[PDB]
């Protein structure tokens, strides 16, 4: 089966620079295999070589919707300090490169 | 020999799309299959104003890797020729979506 789905896991956020309080958060991710074929076919051009040659679809799973999240860091030095996040509410199969 | 991504052979034929011309037919090549490779998107951290883009993603499609350029001069009703370009695709991979 192992298509595209939501996953829930969790992890711990730290800032990669500074030294603070780990806090450890429930996040969401999108992960499957997208059912469509991916293909790539040539274009015909009759004013330039392209830059771009080739047509393509490419299914891949990825966020729908989600709910956007803040979260504040006991940073050393007394420091408060706040990191952004979003979390994934839905997944679907969406083109590469819309 | 599953539905993989591997290179399919087709006969097509080449018209200008806004001239008439006398059609040539040409062999062409595509991509297509499934990449064994699961698809996936992580949230990103930031400790800035908030991302433009918020996703880390993997994602591989069947494309070509290696192709040949073609050019092909086309008759057309003016009395014109008209030259066209295109790749003669001649290896197909699996490959990340962003590059
Ligand atoms: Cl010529």
């Amino acid at each position: 089966p192992r298509r595209c789905m939501r996953h829930h896991y969790v992890d711990s956020i730290s800032h990669p620079l500074y030294k603070c309080s780990s806090k450890m958060v429930l996040l969401a991710r999108c992960e499957g295999h997208c059912s469509q074929a991916s293909r790539s076919e040539p274009l015909v051009s009759f004013s330039t070589v392209l830059k771009q040659p080739f047509r393509s679809s490419c299914h891949c799973c990825r966020p729908q919707t989600s709910k956007l999240k803040a979260l504040r860091l006991r940073c050393s030095g007394g420091m408060r300090l706040t990191a952004t996040y979003r979390y994934i509410l839905s997944c679907h199969c969406e083109e590469c490169n819309s």
